[PDB]
């Protein structure tokens, strides 16, 4: 029914914030990786 | 009888509206796996 | 007799009918299962 | 749930500060190899 | 954890002073390319 | 006599409706086991 | 009689509420084994 | 009967709980192969 | 029940702590994998 | 179990001296790669 | 294991008297090419 | 008469309350079924 | 009669004890199936 | 019974052991895996 | 049983000095690969 | 079993050979790109 | 096998000749660069 | 008479023990064939 | 009788034996397919 | 019967040979992937 | 049977040609890319 | 078969043809990048 | 294909006339370096 | 009479022997199923 | 009698024949699978 | 019967050629995709 | 059948063009990296 | 298809553009940076 | 797209009329070294 | 009598070839479900 | 009778080219996913 | 039927366009992650 | 259905510009790269 | 989403500052390799 | 993020006196060389 569709939707946007709020935190650390390595690179 | 097909069929097209929601749902998470991941890359 | 052959045909191919039209209709589940899940695999 | 999502957050960011005390520490070595080779220069 | 940061550090200083170490070292040896070089000058 | 037959038929048909009337019952719980199930595998 | 057919129907129905309301239960489950899972992958 | 229903209800529900409080431990396996893992990089 | 979860949970951190100080015993290879490679460098 | 961590660590310990121990053996080539170069230089 | 180590030394130390050997071979040219030219500048 | 049909249904049901309380006994073990078993799969 | 549902319930119960234990002592193994195999990944 | 469950237990741990003395076996071919393979990148 | 546990140890070691003897020999090739490698550069 | 070990080995070996007698026939390059361009130098 | 290394001989004893004789033929414009301004010289 | 039942309860419990001693028998194959299969696995 | 139950016995044992003699024999197999693989992998 | 195992197991012994001889058979390839590619480097 | 690997092994070996014929033509590409490069060098 | 191995070579022949032709091409560059720069020098 | 190379040559060809062009034009000024400068000696 | 039972057993037997002669027979395919499935795979 | 076993037999052997010839037949589709694979490879 | 299996290889061969002639198409690809990608890496 | 093959081989083919032609206008970008890239060069 | 090569064609053109007119832009630095340059060298 | 090389562009320039300001900068000391210089010169 | 015997067989056997006729037009099917999907293998 | 035979046939047959005509729609959509995947590549 | 087969197609098309539609707005982004980067290498 | 596509579209086109707009990001970081270095080289 | 852009931005710009600001510490050294060497050449 | 900027100058500056310190220190010998050089002049 109807039952199942919307509401198998109402989480599967629900579940999105959670998976993307997961990835930006992640980010944060390539963005930092980054920072530790373009400074070696200037030395040499 | 007719009444067996016609009335399995309201149903098996009733419910195809309810898994293509819930799939859609689910897609926009993979949308947003590779928010996260492209990212990562970027960096290294 | 004849009575029975004819008269239970009559009917073996008017169920027919309903079987294939119930059939039909769950199918197009499985074209949404596949509409549904070829997305996910696209992102990773 | 809001429950996956705000938790691994709470480690992607806590990671980032690893990930960068680590770097900042590499980088006093890059500091210090041109400590050692712009003096080798100077002779010559 | 705070564990691979603050642990990543411990040793990132320590290796510091070997690098460092090892560059004074070779640089005595710059010193001593223009001990034998200004003299040969010092004739022509 | 006819008795028998036209009046054996009366019945033969009411209870017809009967059985349809509680088959079709029945299956409306096929039809949500498939609700059930279908969305589990989503998930795998 | 009608007294079995419709009666028939009176559980047949009530029934079904039963089953759907079980599966739905199931489902959320496989909803958390989504979140369970998921969040490793992210690691690797 | 409803007995049925909501009683199969309060399990479905009721190993939600476990199912996902044995994801979270599983998790932070993973978020400790990337402690390990991330460390390594680094170096070369 | 309960029993699922709490004792799934009970390994799921115990196993971390393995993985974990497996990781750590890996990362003192690549922190001299530095140490070897860092000083044929210093002589070209 | 515990014994997966401390045994996985036994390993990774033992495995390090026998990366720097080649390490080192490698290292004393550079230093003999400017033994035969910082010579050729002085001529010229 | 040691093998590796101990092993990989074997060898480390092996080709240094090589790289030394040729080193050395390759130095008399420099000391000849300041034979030919030290005696072009005594005419000028 | 009526004896025999008010005295039978004072059976009837009487019987089924036995016949229920048999089937919710069993399926706790269905269950477990699924307690034992939905963990060896979160493994491999 | 009551004697026949209380006492199928009595063993129902005493029966499920067994089934669960017997799970659990399996999953154990699933647990040890992950310590066997997570451990060759790492070296990879 | 009993009989049941404390005897499907005594196998079940039994058979643990079996599983994980076979999961160390092939782990120190990891072990050797990541010692012919460290080897190499040496080189190059 | 034990059977299969300390069967398929008796093979887990077997098969590493396998695993072993066949990386030695492809790291002489490493090592000949820094023969052939080393000599090159010498020259420029 | 062994015939993998011994087997891989009679290979690793005698790759080598072919592996070193190619970089022998690089290097006598090497050799000859000082031989044209010592000379030049010579003029100037 | 023999067949790589024979062969790869026979090439990089083949293209030797080739360097060295477009060596050669560079060298005879040092010979005459040479030719150019020892003259100039001979004024002053 | 009693004559009846309570002798035809001394054999309903005495034929038990022989199913019950004959199925603990077969079990012991089941977890034999978890024993040739399990194996398999490992492998792949 | 017990004549049915310690002979159904008789026979459960014996082809547990049988059972088990056929899956060691059919584990050799999987211990041959890692190793015809371990050792493509080893190339590449 | 014992007819079973020792049969069962006359076959499972015969298959392993059949099954290593074709690995043997593949891995020449592998032998062979690293003979075609090892040398592309060599020029870059 | 012995069909199985004599056969399976006719084409194991059968197919190495093919590779190693289709590696050594690539190989003279290699051989040319160090042609066209070597020589711009000669210029700078 | 031989088709996959003499055909990859027909091609790894025809291809070699093309790199080359294309060498050339660049090298012709070189041979003017020092028509372009001897020049300069002659004046200072 | 030949596609490839003599197209990768009509370009190889067409860039010379470009960088010869460019190299005139440079040289043209040390051509007027040595105007400016062989005037000053003529005082002095 | 014994009439009937030894005679009954006579049979009993003598039809055990056709049962399993026919199982042997088919079971020789299950194992060439295997023959022809496990190669397959090898390529994949 | 004999008849069923000796007769269900030369059968049983006749049938396995018919099962290996047609899997011979689609292993070579397999041995064609990594025919069209490997040199996809080759290029990447 | 020989029916099945001279008939199962009828085709087991005639598709054969089928798949080898699509891998055939595949590869000019992997072909072409060396065609595009050598040429970039000549100008950096 | 035939039909798999021959229409398979009418896409790789007509796919390759567009790989092919995709590569081309890439390359023209390198031709062009080295239009800027050989400019720089000339003034230092 | 058609449609990915024209098209893949259609930025790759347009994208050179691009490319070189970034090149031209940086070059005009060269040529300044010997702007800045042939003047110091001119006083002394 | 257009947006690349315009906006490339649109620095390329705006970083030459920094180069050649500092360039002027710097040979104002030049023609002031000639200052310094050429007085000395006037007395011996 | 006989009649039975003969008759019951002349049937028996007249059924087979129908039976075995439908099986053969089923396996086409069988036959094609492998032409619609190794195809889509072949692109991912 | 023959009737089912032929009979079953023509249907057997009849569905084939449904089956397949469906795999060939299919199949275009893998052939699609390699066009939308091959270009990402070319990019990376 | 036929009804199964032109219909199952009437999708299998209609699908392949979303399935390539999907694919383009991808790559559109892959030229874009070239945009991205090759601009950073021009500087360095 | 055309859902999919349309759909899948106005995410590809979406994500390009926020892939796009990071990179630009980054490349004025190559920008001050140069900026921070072309600087240094004007000293030396 | 813009989510991704406009805060992939938002970093890309605040870390040029970052590399920039390190730039101009760096270049006030190569400004005082000038000072601490035009001295030197004033005296010869 | 600021932390790299503001702290990479930190240094640059810190550095800067360094490099400073030690150019004085050096150019005193400079002003020692025109000690020892003007008073030979005077003699002759």
């Amino acid at each position: 029914m109807q039952s199942v569709i919307t509401d198998v939707t109402g989480q599967l946007t629900a579940v999105q914030a959670d998976i993307t709020t997961i990835g930006g935190a992640i980010i944060v650390l390539a963005a930092v990786v980054l920072g530790i390595r373009w400074i070696k690179a200037q030395f040499f």
